[PDB]
């Protein structure tokens, strides 16, 4: 049996407090009835009004990014200063961040690291590029990306891991994998899970597909076996998100 | 006679809810009785809580950094979020960003461009680092920095901005510039700006000095003809933050 489910909203750098609260309303009101795991992660200025406005029980807050440590980094948020501010979720190594904004993989390695040492639920950030793809390296590259984190890990911080396997040519391009795709990718993965890590830590593992998932196609993605959620840009602006969580039953 | 001196409290990355209600109520209740601005800058997410907090009416909320659009940025905040939740003050370009976070000259003047035509007060961040000031090329460095700007700038965005002469040397470091130090670096900016921009420009313009600023050394520096006020890293997270408000009588 596949382990619980996952739909998360990336909302990226989007929202006003208008634009949320009607959102926010709209998935208040969508009552679920299936055991998933809802996230949402807004803007770090957006996460209080989200706190303050989000009541569906089955959702939890993320945030889309932080640094291990406060101190003296101007314009940063930290992630003792989320633990605190009640945000117990993160994104790590979102593509954004490992194409624009510096993050290598023993950056994201090392920030996944320090998260699961903090106490954090981590959705973990993977896949190729389309250069990458066209090579043949796709494995390589995500099993390459999975390692790097997995080697400053212990086994049981395994048990706060999520990944996210994004292709980068399916992100907002309006060019989804296909079930097929995807499902080969998560089968990989979840197959070197369990050789390095364990045969338990791989039957838990959540490994969520993400890169132009809607509402029309994510129910026959997650028909595939080692397909366990979503991780939604997008579509997660939109009241279309209420069908991805039903996707996920 | 000097323009309305500034204030401003960078907190960097730090604080937590108790600290900072605590220390707000601290500034809330400091009854200030001379023209002065003063400003706040929390991390993105203790925004709200100051929002909520804060009422001492010197004050004004700002932004540590931000991206000019939103989109697909994870991490990231942008200036119209800022704008729409009601923060319009920014800090850009400052060291820990320029060096930690690629913020060359280019990206810090297209950003500061930008925050003007949003409608933001900008305090632009400017310094030599220690080998530049060996070399003798702080007025080269410090003016190639406030040029790259004001490139980017018409003359009537001059209203919005500020900027904080911050010698990198001087950052947390316990070592101070001496008033004669800063003030030779003010005069000199302010004399670029007079022959560059404008005369009337250069008179309004406030040049903050920034780097090692505590209540025992600011009413020194603030004696200084050309020192418009500071802007206050660790200092500006106790008490003493006071005293250096206090120091722009």
């Amino acid at each position: 049996a596949k382990p619980q489910p996952i739909a998360a909203a990336n909302w990226k750098c989007n929202g006003t407090t208008a634009s949320i609260e009607k959102l926010v309303q709209v998935f208040n009101e969508h009552t679920i009835s299936h055991d998933v795991q809802c996230v949402v992660a807004p803007t770090f200025v957006h996460i209080p009004l989200v706190q303050a406005k989000l009541r569906n029980p089955k959702y939890v807050i993320s945030a889309q990014n932080a640094i291990a440590k406060s101190g003296a980094f101007t314009g940063e948020v930290s992630m003792p200063i989320l633990k605190d501010i009640g945000v117990h979720w993160v994104i790590l190594g979102h593509s954004e961040r490992r194409t624009y904004y510096g993050e290598t993989d023993e950056i994201v390695a090392q920030k996944v690291s320090e998260a699961c040492k903090q106490g954090f639920m981590v959705i973990a950030c993977i896949g190729e590029t389309l250069q990458q793809r066209e090579a043949n390296q796709t494995a390589k590259v995500v099993l390459s990306q999975t390692s790097a984190i997995a080697a400053k890990l212990t086994k049981d911080a395994w048990n706060q891991v999520v990944l996210a396997y994004e292709p980068v040519w399916a992100i907002g391009t309006g060019k989804v994998a296909t079930p097929e795709q995807a499902q080969e990718v998560h089968l990989l993965l979840r197959k070197w899970v369990s050789e390095n890590i364990g045969t338990d830590v791989a039957a838990k593992l959540r490994i969520l597909y993400g890169g132009s998932v809607n509402a029309a196609n994510a129910a026959t993605l997650y028909a595939k076996p080692d397909i366990n959620g979503f991780l939604v840009g997008g579509a997660s602006l939109k009241p279309e998100f209420r069908d991805i969580i039903d996707a996920t039953r």
